[PDB]
């Protein structure tokens, strides 16, 4: 195979890279590397600049010589040309090529750590001991789990594999057998032996890419501040393979945790990496919620607090961690998160943790290309802050839109860069500026004829091409041709599941096999020729073919995505403080143009005058209501909801092209621009149930609301489903059960009608009374207690949690019971004016219940009411205010006339 | 304090299992240890060996008095 | 650099003035206040708008400096 590496780090004067040799094998070498720099020049020489100037190479001998040249040509006052970084410039120059690899040859560890703690354990400080360590090695496919016996926590049994393996009910903890099978314990008497294994675990199988969830946060920092201060720095530094373990302090944002970085090993958080790569939005990002997204599998459920689970049943601890990395490992295996890192790194030409900067992945395969293209790249300029306009967001009326069709272009900024060629030498000057509605009414004049032009007063030329829209080309092209490939590798996978269960006795012989492109008739017979282990085999090859057409597919559509923010961002190698003020206020000038050509044309084609369509909207979303057609055509033709849906498909089908593209043809002739790639699609659906007195669709507030939608992007649903944003339906401040009610009351609004929701209020309101008091309780923290106390009574400005906690201590005076302590959790329990006790809440120990003798005397006289509707009722009030809807009625209007 | 600890970054061996603060300062919690000085943030420092910075305080401290006299 | 880079400590002071101070001094200074020059300066500059640090705009007519030895 191909020469390939793993991760090239510099040290010195010297380029030290950890490969892959030819033969499959992990090697390391040290080049002494020879950068190679540029310079202006007025001589005629075949590099020429990104503007065109001819520019002058220049071979150095050091390291340091030409970190020093260009420091020196920097303070004379002058330009030097070409790339600073030369991690970059090395790999770019070694390879070359293209390159290929093959994702069983990199080591990809996953690790998992549990630390028993009186505290929450701190990664900065790490005061507390590790007894769990669960380490994933992938070419060995092992789970090496380290476990401490005797700890200054109380030493503990051994862990038993095949107890663990068996069901809960006879004790054990219910772990799939073949995870067992790979399964290497090892346990430890004391800390320090465990250490040392793991370090030198970790120096003989040395990780190429070493991940696990929320890792910088918690797993990195603690273990490594562990070693340093057991062992010390100089076994602290023995992790990485050239002896460098630098720690970073900032993580700016609020100022809270340190990350560190072990030069030679990428260490890359999955957390990050779903959080980024995923576009999915969830109440919890911790690992088990998202694990039941993602795998339906959560684990058995427990009891007490983490912290005495060790002292209690360690052994489901130990098993309750082997079962945390494999649920991770799970995720890679439905995403392939590692693979897309692996497919961006070898197509940009890049070390691995470039990847969480999309910043250096766009500098690295520009300057791969204009390299092969034999230019230079410019000196990274040094910009002050500038912060620009933000998302120009449309104005919602909290009204309740019944039938409204909605859709966002697709990569609208990544299209605007072909619009308007925005790349640093196609600047071409300024022209007379109008006022902004001029331009959203059109009232302005052609700004120029020959130039193009941006409605940021800029002007940009029109027959050279930039080099960022020609990257933008080739990445949109790729990406074209890897959906090809996809759709090709499906319906070849299909073919070969045809040979499958046709039936094949004959020979077994693996045949020229081939990937990312269409499989003959012909070679299917062939297949059809083969066993059905071969078979087997050859639906294994195009499964791994189109996983891999995955990774490509979905690294060029984040590299799209990424590409705005990257231009926006000071430090990007092309910064224009123009360039980005056009980018987004033309995409505030687009959005405001289809908003008024829609109503123009909506009122038009209904004969109608001044009638407004538009909903709410983002920079690249309107929501555009559309009821009249509906209305207009006669509601009572429509029998069935797929009647309905279909008719308005058809109607935006008819409306969507002709009309968006006369609407965008007439703003490409005022840009002058080549060719007009903006267009919209007919992405989501909304309709209230055929039939039903439901509202269908409201709009609480900006980027707050729900819908019914019955068709995202041609994924009809048999039954409705319910988009919902903003309510506290996802948010976790309120319980869970309510959280459900909440959700099933916007079903019922939206689609039932009101005496529905009337019903479904009734029913709550009675349920939530004999409700455990448990989960009804508020969570709260007691602390400083003894300042707001008064002889055993409320003091001043005592607060309401510690009031309920003064309460508490006042009723169990002679209970027997253990006093709250500061910084304790209580749940709180409000109660009405009057009580025996004679105060209006309680507040009693986090994890435990009411006492016996005053629980009675507590439930009789609790205040669920005013608990109820701020857990409840609030949403409600909202929508129905906003939905011409009422949540309970005590009005007639019908007993009269 | 740090005079009396014996508490420098060189006379550091271990730590032992803390207690919450307010049970040492009722003193109701058990001797931390036997062997090595103690420090109640969780700490356990040698007994023996004078540390750098004790030994400069203590130097700090003789010349002080000297002076005043 | 080049220790750093492999990660060893690079022991001893960094800094090269108390080198200089601890290698050719050795034993305790001894010192008198009459060979110190120490001075002290003050200003008034005449003028109409308040005085700016940086731009340093006006001339200076009273100046005073006072020496020790």
């Amino acid at each position: 195979m191909k020469e390939f590496y793993i991760s090239i780090e510099t040290v010195g004067n010297n380029i030290v890279e950890r490969y892959i040799d030819e033969n499959g094998k992990e090697r390391t070498r040290e080049v002494e590397y020879l950068p190679t720099m540029f310079r202006h020049c007025k001589e005629e020489s075949k590099y020429k600049d990104i503007y065109g100037k001819n520019c002058a190479p220049q071979k150095f001998p050091s390291m340091k010589d030409a970190r020093d040249w260009m420091k020196r040509m920097e303070d004379i006052g002058l330009e030097a040309l070409g790339m600073n970084d030369f991690k970059l410039a090395y790999i770019s120059d070694t390879y070359g090529s293209e390159i290929v690899y093959d994702r069983k040859f990199v080591r990809v560890a996953n690790c998992d750590i549990e630390v028993t703690g009186d505290k929450f354990p701190d990664p900065m400080k790490a005061e507390y001991e590790i007894d769990a360590i669960t380490h994933y090695d992938s070419i060995d496919d092992r789970f090496y789990v380290f476990d401490l016996l005797n700890s200054m926590y109380g030493s503990v049994s051994k862990w038993d594999a095949k107890l663990a393996a068996k069901l809960d009910c006879e004790g054990g903890d219910e772990v799939p057998q073949e995870i067992l099978d790979r399964v290497i314990y090892m346990p430890f008497d004391n800390e320090r032996d465990m250490l040392m294994e793991y370090i030198n675990l970790w120096e003989q199988k040395r990780p190429a890419i070493f991940t696990g969830w929320n890792i910088e946060g918690f797993a990195v920092p603690y273990i490594m501040n562990r070693v340093k201060m057991i062992l010390g720095e100089r076994s602290m530094k023995r992790f990485s393979p050239i002896g460098r373990v630098k720690s970073k302090l900032i993580q700016n944002m609020y100022g809270s945790k340190e990350i560190y970085s072990i030069d030679g090993v990428s260490i890359l958080d999955y957390l990050d990496l779903y959080k980024k790569f995923a576009f999915t939005n969830l109440p919890s990002f911790s690992l088990e919620s998202v694990a039941q997204h993602e795998t339906k599998k959560g684990k058995l459920p427990y009891d007490g607090p983490i912290n005495k689970l060790r002292e209690t049943n360690h052994q489901r601890y130990i098993s309750y961690n082997i079962i945390d990395v494999e649920s991770v490992q799970a995720i890679d295996k439905i995403r392939g998160f590692i693979d897309l890192v692996l497919s961006m790194s070898y197509y940009a030409k890049m070390p691995f943790s470039g990847v969480m900067s999309p910043i250096k992945t766009w500098d690295a395969i520009i300057f791969n290309s204009l390299k092969g293209e034999h230019k230079v790249i410019p000196q990274q300029g040094s910009h002050v802050k500038q912060s620009f306009p933000g998302a120009f967001v449309f104005e919602p009326k909290p009204i309740a839109r019944r039938y409204i069709m909605s859709f966002d272009l697709t990569s609208l900024y990544p299209s605007i860069i072909r619009q308007v060629n925005i790349s640093p030498e196609t600047i071409r000057g300024q022209f007379k500026v109008h006022p902004i509605h001029e331009y959203i009414a059109g009232t302005a004049p052609k700004p120029s004829d020959e130039y193009s032009c941006s409605p940021n007063g800029w002007m940009y030329d029109k027959h050279q091409e930039g080099i960022i829209p020609k990257e933008i080309a080739k990445v949109f092209f790729q990406r074209k041709d890897w959906k090809k490939k996809m759709f090709a590798e499906e319906m070849n996978a299909e073919a070969i599941k045809k040979i499958i269960m046709k039936g094949a006795g004959s020979c077994s012989t693996k045949p020229e096999v081939e990937r990312y492109v269409k499989f003959s008739d012909d070679f299917l017979n062939e297949l059809s020729n083969y066993t059905e282990s071969v078979l087997n085999s050859l639906i294994e090859e195009c499964e791994k073919a189109a996983t891999l057409a995955n990774t490509n597919q979905l690294n060029r559509k984040i590299l799209i995505n990424s590409l705005y923010g990257a231009l926006g961002n000071i430090h990007f190698r092309y910064y224009d403080l123009r360039n980005a003020t056009a980018i987004t206020i033309f995409g505030q000038v687009g959005i405001q143009w289809i908003a008024r050509k829609i109503n123009e044309y909506l009122n038009k084609v209904c004969g109608t005058n001044d009638e407004d369509f538009i909903a709410a909207g983002d920079t690249d979303s309107v929501y555009v209501c559309v009821d009249k057609v509906i209305e207009k055509v006669g509601l009572d033709r429509f029998k069935e909801q797929n009647d309905l849906v279909e008719f308005m498909n058809q109607f935006g089908k008819k409306k969507m092209e002709p009309m968006i593209d006369v609407a965008y043809r007439e703003l490409c002739d005022y840009m002058n621009n080549r060719e007009h790639l903006m267009h919209m699609d007919r992405e989501a659906i909304s309709c209230p149930p055929l039939g039903s007195k439901g509202v269908g669709g409201f709009w609480k507030a900006k980027k707050r609301y729900a819908l019914n939608v019955y068709d995202m992007e041609d994924k009809r649903f048999a039954e409705p489903h319910l988009k919902i944003m903003g309510m506290e339906t996802q948010q976790s401040s309120t319980p869970k059960a309510v959280q459900e009610a909440l959700e099933e009351s916007i079903r019922r609004i939206l689609q039932e009608g009101e005496e529905s929701v009337q019903e479904y209020y009734k029913n709550f309101e009675k349920e939530y009374r004999q409700l455990d008091y448990k989960v009804i309780a508020e969570v709260k923290t007691a602390n400083d207690i003894a300042k707001y106390d008064d002889k055993g009574w409320p003091g001043f400005k005592c607060p309401f949690h510690i009031r309920g906690v003064l309460t508490y201590r006042r009723a169990v005076s002679g209970l027997g019971v253990a006093p709250i302590l500061d910084g304790n959790k209580v749940m709180v329990l409000p109660l009405r004016e009057g009580n025996p006790f004679g105060d209006k809440c309680i507040a009693w120990p986090s994890g435990t219940e009411l006492p016996k003798e005053i629980r009675s005397d507590v439930l009789s006289w609790i205040d669920h009411s005013t608990l109820f509707q701020k857990s409840f009722v609030k949403p409600l009030a909202g929508m129905c205010e906003s939905a011409g809807m009422d949540y309970e009625e005590k009005a007639s209007l019908d007993f009269l006339f």
